[PDB]
């Protein structure tokens, strides 16, 4: 359903985002090129995304229960992301992420459980 995917480097910087994700967030391709992994992450969620970044690179998978990504209009879009390392050859190559939109009341309910 309203789930979208995005490709990232191992440092979490954006490589690609599907059209559904760009419609939800409101950004064009030129606005997301060479965009850092924490660029649009809410200040209150920097440490949380950072720890899931460490779990991802050490284990190969990670799950972010609820965090905030700033939309182009200024509003905050709560997300629920599942990250995984994709292997080219037999080395970690890039990161694939599967997100899901969350309502404001839903993301704030998960804030105390993440």
């Amino acid at each position: 359903e309203n789930m979208f995917k995005s490709k990232h480097k191992l440092d979490f910087s954006l490589v690609s985002m599907d059209q559904r994700g760009k419609h939800i967030l409101g950004y064009a391709d030129a606005e997301l090129v060479n965009m850092g992994g924490y660029d649009l992450v809410h200040y209150d969620d920097l440490a949380y995304v950072a720890s899931a970044h460490q779990e991802l690179l050490k284990t190969g998978a990670s799950g972010m229960i609820a965090y905030r990504y700033q939309k182009k209009d200024g509003e905050w879009q709560w997300l629920q992301t599942s990250s995984r390392l994709v292997y080219k050859n037999s080395k970690p190559d890039f990161v694939i992420c599967t997100h899901r939109q969350l309502m404001d009341e839903e993301g704030h309910d998960l804030l105390g459980k993440r």
